[PDB]
């Protein structure tokens, strides 16, 4: 075609005329922001994010609505454009109320997804919780055991009763993971780079973990016999057992990290060698030199450093601990030393602190436990002398002190009291007033005033080039999670440096809520925190056993269920967050009045938050333009504008059909679809494409899962990109806890659990006994039409081996198209709907299949003419040129007669192509032509092409026969854009019919009532629930075998119940209503280890049948070819499938035009009942 | 199956196969394979074909529709193949086959099973 | 952009306005013969191999020079089209002198590429 030439960002592009700048840039992989744009909708121009600079235009142009012209020059990232986008984003953030991340995540130094893994624990996904923890923290169990947990201090449940036990839950899942093989994250392919980490502590091991994740070859040099750092040699065994530490270090070594223990830097190895033979060097040596007492006599025999003493005790080396121990200091080292000295048999342990008790650096729980164990505390004293008798410590002279005035700390400086001095008797003194980085470790480096390594913040690089540092060696003594955060950030910066593109660490911008106060949570139910089991002080002070216990699974789930879910549910897909992080926004300057109009709602599926709405209008525009329901609208005007359902009513009380399109199109989490799980948690999911099985439209969807749970469903961007309530929200049955996973057989007259082999043997024996004692055609196989083609074909083969021809469905409509044209199938394809001249929609086409209603709306917009025939109102009547409210088939007969009166039937052609024409003329000769029938005949005859869309689950077979007669008479069959499409009621109705499942409910029930059928093998149907009269019919059966996803009312009276899995755990093929064949892809592995085809294949191998998925697929393809129905978008293009290759015109008496029938498929019936109970529409 | 479940039998035959023995099923001697071929390409041949032909009633009319050998009937039931078993079954004999056939016919839904012994 | 709707060989195709039938069928993996067509050159209409049957046109249309319009129905393998292409190919072969394969290859029962490997 004719191509325009454009220049977008200095790149010459040959585009097609008629496209907008947004489309051209999308095709050429150029990113232009947009928030109110959608390819299915007309442009709106509201957000103003897509503005681009076009040379020759003084005003920035919206890329979503501006068309590309020849010789155009466009800039999409010029400073003017960036400023405009930043201003628009700041204005949008001015209205925003939300938490991008919860306060718990922001209070963690490593930014662990506390809410994410707490919610995963509440959902039973412990392995996924551990995998989510390990994205920021490689040691869940160890760190969860020893952590002051500031996240719990920042937890918002503090505003209700008590914060979530975040650390305890992390310890729980870490222990569960350490039970079996621990979780190891995926490792990128080898990059050929080498990084040497000096120090196997938390920071060094974290850097090794996150650099081995990136594929680099990692060698860790550790001076100690074992890795672990102060986690091993500083923290005592009773607080952190070393088996857990060993297991986690083995996990890190299993990722390809090599740890060279007993290799000290500056003694065994040199820094220069590391610089020579390694691409990068990270230094995480920690602060391994203790602070002396700083008083005369602090070098006597009997004074020892706190961490040196703890390292000696950790290695089981002898310590000359006396009976009177004085621990100087008030930190974690002092508490650990005092309690270890208590456990080492010291009769008196006293802790001396310079400052007061209420400002001790140590945690209150540790001090309380030390007090319980017998440690004594002295405050406001400082050592001034060590009294040594013969070179050994005899006592300590301490100076009593008082809190005088302020200091660099700013709180209060302690200053000496003159005239007050106290002597403490002591066989040993442990100096525990802090640790410093060893000079020998940091040789050849520039240090700070405190002796720590001096690094550039954000890059972690030292004075030497290519040598990084972090942890206690850089920041001094802190908690371990700070060291882990430093190690992870240094790993990120080191990876960037190894790529040659050194980047500092950039802090994202998060929307937060700092105005929340307790009265905002006053309506929540108060729930007690999980109690922490603490060992008795008297017994625990004598041993080094763990003091606290890990919680149980019940307590873990109950504690995780207490979370308030503070973070935004749309965090991982919100476009506003992504755009405000792409542009450096400063939204505090444009801060003022902000609406707070969020109210809780009872809708089971869709949650709407006005406080997160950017007023792009996309939800309104998609409900009006695509869905056609038009349930949403704008209310008020200006700054007060809000999006509301009709009359501000709840979504349930409006005309909303719960399709979820508004929640699917929303950019900024102001409209979300609730996850079909027990507790809502914002997670990063993985999406697999599959097919909805709830009706014949065959809509495709992306199921987004995390673990063995389904978390979301998204429509594909194919045609109207729409799902209905079923395809979007009825996948909730996959996560249902009432699904049966094990078979049941009747022992002592009641159904009890058994094994698959025993149940299948029992089934085979029961069916064989029925066949023996009652003969041929005594077993009925009633199968759900949601099974794949292979399962239906295998069921037909099973009926063949069981010597029965009675295979059908209770949802199977009576067939009339095979008597007229030859095949009970749609004549044309869905695509031709967009190109036909006239559409005749019969029945509740839009009501039962909302996507078909959207397709009719689109087709009428494209230029088609719509005629709706129904017994009541429909949503398709809005754009119809003719609407007929009929209740009898006679309306069609008159039409036929009218068609003959206007000489609109070329009888010469019809006589050659069709038979029974004279019988048809005789049948319709005496009927009365009405005005409606004559108008319909005029519309039909005046259309060059016509397609009849028939809802087969609300339309009688006489109606379909008469419509086929009308199509044949007017020569509108076997041609492009002319034909009949039956939208089937279930996913694989057409495939089930093609595979040989062709018996109806009436025939099967007639056989049962006559005593000919004595056993039933029912596959995922619910006759007992969907009908009350069938409970007597099922009473005539002697054997009932039921295969279902749930234990239903019909399965509670069965002899054998065989579990079935959901359709997302099944792989196969399903035939669309128009005849297309689509693939059911596996989204989740079967929850009992057996798929539906696997179970049926075991039952078949019990009968001597040898089949698999591939063999059954080949047989299915052969069967379709034998019927000339394979890969044919239009049927009867050569001739009809009747034995004489002619149309057998439908002659019959008048019948009701429409029928109302129940749904016998178990899952669809259950979801329809659920929608009715919640008063929803679809 | 109610006296000897076939899972145990399958497990033991798998144990024998795990010892290096190769089992070529669906290979009948004299139809699929010949004795002379076995003699030609094997050092030794052992024949353990059993007694797989049942004894007829030895009376006039023992070839009607509704007369079946005991082991043929039991093999049909074991293979889950259809058996035209009515409601009045007469098992002739008094051995293992007679008892097994009678009890299987009881379990297959026959309302009257009678055993006739000489 | 604005899309035209065509039906080529019973397949509904949404094409772009301004393309020829040859380009649309090439995009949708439909094979239409052509011998005098090139995307860099203006159409020539000499060989007559690309003729297709368009519903509503009594005369076969060259796919290389005919543009797709909205609601078009095209057949590319109907008996009329096949006959036209066969006649054009026979006329072309009338004035042709050559050996597709050498006599040595044709005289070999296995049709070994004697010339090729020689
Ligand atoms: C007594 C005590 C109790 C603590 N309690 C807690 C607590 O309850 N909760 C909490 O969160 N945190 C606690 N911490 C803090 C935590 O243990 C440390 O902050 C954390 O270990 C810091 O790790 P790092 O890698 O910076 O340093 P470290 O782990 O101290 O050192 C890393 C490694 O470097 C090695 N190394 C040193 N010099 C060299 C050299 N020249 N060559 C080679 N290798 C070398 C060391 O052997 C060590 O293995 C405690 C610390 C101590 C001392
Ligand atoms: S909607 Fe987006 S920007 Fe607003 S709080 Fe949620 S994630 Fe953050
Ligand atoms: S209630 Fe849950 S989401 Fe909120 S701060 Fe506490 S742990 Fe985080
Ligand atoms: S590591 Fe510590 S601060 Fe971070 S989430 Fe866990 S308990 Fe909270
Ligand atoms: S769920 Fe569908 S029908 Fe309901 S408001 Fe949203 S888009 Fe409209
Ligand atoms: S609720 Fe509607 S108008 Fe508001 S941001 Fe979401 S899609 Fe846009
Ligand atoms: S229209 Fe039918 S196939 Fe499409 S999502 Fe709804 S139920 Fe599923
Ligand atoms: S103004 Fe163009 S995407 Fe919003
Ligand atoms: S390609 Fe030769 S006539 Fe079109």
């Amino acid at each position: 075609m004719r191509l325009v030439r454009v220049n977008i960002d200095n790149k010459e592009i040959f585009a097609e005329e008629g496209k907008t700048i947004l489309e051209v840039a999308h095709e050429n992989n150029i990113e232009i922001p947009h928030l109110c744009y959608d390819k299915r909708l007309k442009p709106y121009g509201a957000c103003g994010l897509c503005v681009v600079e076009i040379e020759g235009s003084p005003k920035l142009a919206r890329a979503c609505s501006t068309y590309v012209t020849d010789k155009m020059v466009i800039k999409t990232d010029s400073p003017r454009v960036r400023n405009a986008r930043k201003m628009a984003l700041e204005l949008l953030l001015s209205e925003h109320r939300g938490d991008c991340r919860p306060p718990c995540v922001l209070a963690c130094p490593a930014h662990t997804d506390c809410q994410g893994y707490v919610g995963l624990i509440a959902n039973g996904q412990f392995r996924e919780a551990v995998a989510l923890i390990k994205e920021q923290l490689p040691f869940p169990a160890s760190i969860g055991r020893v952590c002051p947990h500031p996240c719990e201090e920042a937890c918002r449940r503090n505003m209700v009763d008590q914060p979530i036990a975040i650390a305890e839950l992390k310890r729980f899942v870490g222990d569960i993971d350490l039970l079996d093989d621990g979780y190891i994250p995926p490792i990128k392919p080898k990059t050929g780079k080498k990084v040497a980490i000096v120090g196997g502590g938390p920071a060094g091991l974290t850097c090794a973990f996150f650099l081995a994740k990136e594929g680099h070859d990692i060698v860790v040099y550790e001076a100690m016999p074992k890795a672990g750092g102060m986690l091993r040699y500083g923290i005592p065994e009773y607080r952190l057992p070393k088996g857990i530490l060993d297991k986690e270090i083995e996990l890190i070594e299993k990722m390809g990290v090599q740890i060279k223990t007993n290799m000290r830097l500056g003694v065994d190895i040199s820094l220069e060698y590391l610089r020579k033979n390694y691409d990068a060097v990270f230094l995480a040596v920690g602060a391994w030199k203790s602070s002396t007492l700083g008083c005369p006599g602090d070098s006597a025999e009997g004074v020892i450093g706190g961490i040196e003493f703890l390292r000696k005790v950790s290695m089981n080396q002898p310590v000359n601990l006396g009976q009177r121990v004085l621990v100087v200091g008030g930190g974690n080292t002092a508490m650990d030393a005092a309690r270890t000295a208590i456990r080492l048999g010291a009769k008196e342990v006293t802790v001396l602190y310079r400052r007061t008790r209420e400002e001790m650096p140590a945690e209150d729980i540790e001090v309380n436990e030390a007090e319980e164990e017998g440690v004594k505390f002295q405050f406001l004293v400082a050592p001034i002398e060590v009294i040594t008798d013969g070179g050994r410590v005899r006592a300590l002279k301490c100076q009593r002190m008082r809190l005088g005035d302020m200091d660099e700390s700013g709180r209060r400086r302690p200053v000496p009291i003159e005239g007050a001095e106290v002597i403490f008797e002591a066989d040993t003194i442990i100096s525990a007033i802090g640790q410093k980085v060893r000079v020998e470790d940091v040789e050849g480096l520039e240090l700070t005033r405190h002796g720590t390594i001096k690094v550039d913040e954000g890059t972690y690089q030292t004075s030497l080039e290519g040598v990084f540092a972090g942890g206690d060696a850089v920041t001094g003594p802190k908690i371990a999670i700070e060291a882990i955060a430093q190690g992870k950030n240094a790993a990120r910066v080191i990876d960037s440096y190894l790529r040659g593109k050194l980047e500092p660490i950039k802090e994202p911008y998060y929307v937060k809520q700092e105005d929340l106060t307790p009265e905002d949570f006053k309506d929540r139910e108060r729930k007690p925190r999980v109690p922490l089991k603490v060992a008795n002080a008297e017994e625990r002070k004598n041993n080094f056993r763990e003091i606290t216990s890990t919680m149980t699974e019940k307590e873990a789930i109950a504690e995780a269920s207490r979370c308030l879910e503070c973070g935004c549910m749309d965090y991982f897909e919100c476009q506003l967050y992504k755009y405000v992080n792409q542009y450096d926004v400063d939204p505090q300057r444009l801060s003022g009045y902000k609406h707070k109009r969020y109210e809780p709602q009872k809708h089971p599926f869709i949650e709407r938050n006005p406080d997160k709405c950017i007023l792009c209008g996309l939800c309104i525009r998609v409900c009006e333009e695509v869905v056609g329901v038009c349930a949403l609208g704008f209310v008020n005007r200006g700054f007060e504008t809000i999006v509301k359902p009709e009359f501000g009513l709840p979504l349930e009380e409006t005309s909303c059909i719960s399709c979820g399109q508004c929640a699917d199109i929303c950019p900024t989490g102001a409209c979300i679809g609730k996850q079909p799980v027990a507790k809502q948690v914002p997670v990063n999911t993985v999406a697999t494409k599959t097919v909805c099985t709830f009706c014949g439209m065959g809509c495709e969807m992306l199921v987004e899962t995390k673990g063995n749970l389904i978390f979301d469903v998204s429509p594909v961007q194919s045609n109207e990109g729409m799902l209905c309530a079923f395809g979007r929200f009825g996948i909730k049955y996959v996560n249902d806890k009432d699904r049966i996973l094990a078979p049941l057989i009747k022992v002592n007259g009641e159904l009890s659990k058994t094994t698959f082999d025993q149940a299948l043997i029992e089934t085979a024996k029961k069916l064989q006994a029925i066949r023996a004692s009652y003969g041929k055609d005594s077993i009925a196989i009633i199968a759900s039409q949601r099974l794949t083609n292979e399962e239906a074909l295998l069921l037909t083969k099973l009926a063949q081996k069981l010597d029965t021809t009675v295979i059908g469905s209770f949802d199977l409509r009576e067939s009339v198209l095979d008597r007229i044209f030859g095949l009970n199938a749609s004549t044309n394809s869905f695509d031709e709907i967009y190109s036909t001249d006239l559409i005749v929609a019969v029945g509740k086409v839009a009501e039962n299949h909302a996507v078909m209603g959207a397709k009719l709306k689109k087709a009428v917009e494209l230029g088609a003419k719509l005629v709706t025939i129904n017994n009541g109102e429909t949503r398709a009547d809005e754009r119809a040129i003719a609407t007929y409210k009929i209740d009898n088939t006679a309306f069609f007969k008159a039409t036929i007669k009218a068609l003959f009166e206007m000489k609109a039937v070329d009888e010469d052609y019809v006589s050659k192509i069709a038979v029974n024409l004279d019988e048809l003329k005789d049948d319709v000769k005496n009927v009365e032509v009405t005005d409606e029938a004559s108008e319909f005949a005029k519309i039909i005859a005046g259309a060059k092409t016509a397609m009849v869309i028939v809802d087969e689950e609300s339309v009688s077979d006489t109606t379909i026969g008469q419509l086929a007669n009308i199509l044949t008479l007017t020569q509108k069959i076997g041609r492009p854009r002319c034909g009949i499409i039956k939208v089937t009621g279930l996913g694989n109705t057409q495939g089930a019919w093609d595979m040989g499942i062709r018996m109806s409910k009436e025939g099967i029930v007639k056989l049962i009532n006559e005593g000919k059928v004595k056993a039933a093998f029912i596959v995922s149907e619910d006759p007992q629930a969907a009908d009350k009269n069938l409970g007597e019919v099922l009473d005539k059966l002697e054997c009932l075998i039921v295969a279902d996803v749930f234990l239903t009312e019909t399965g509670k009276r069965a002899d054998v119940v065989l579990p079935l899995v959901s359709h997302v755990e099944s792989t196969g093929t399903v035939t669309r209503a128009d005849g297309k064949i689509q693939n059911l892809n596996l989204v989740l592995k079967p929850k009992n280890g057996l798929s539906n085809l696997d179970l049926l294949l075991k039952l078949a191998e019990l009968f001597g049948l040898q089949y698999n998925l591939e063999k059954l697929n080949r047989e299915m393809v052969e069967l379709l070819q034998n019927e000339n129905k394979y890969n044919q978008q239009i049927l009867y293009t050569e001739g009809f499938a009747t034995p004489d290759k002619t149309v057998h015109l439908f002659v019959s008496k008048d019948a009701p035009a429409f029928v109302e029938k129940a749904v016998f498929d178990t899952v669809k019936n259950r979801f329809e009942k659920y929608l009715q109970d919640k008063h929803l529409k679809y």
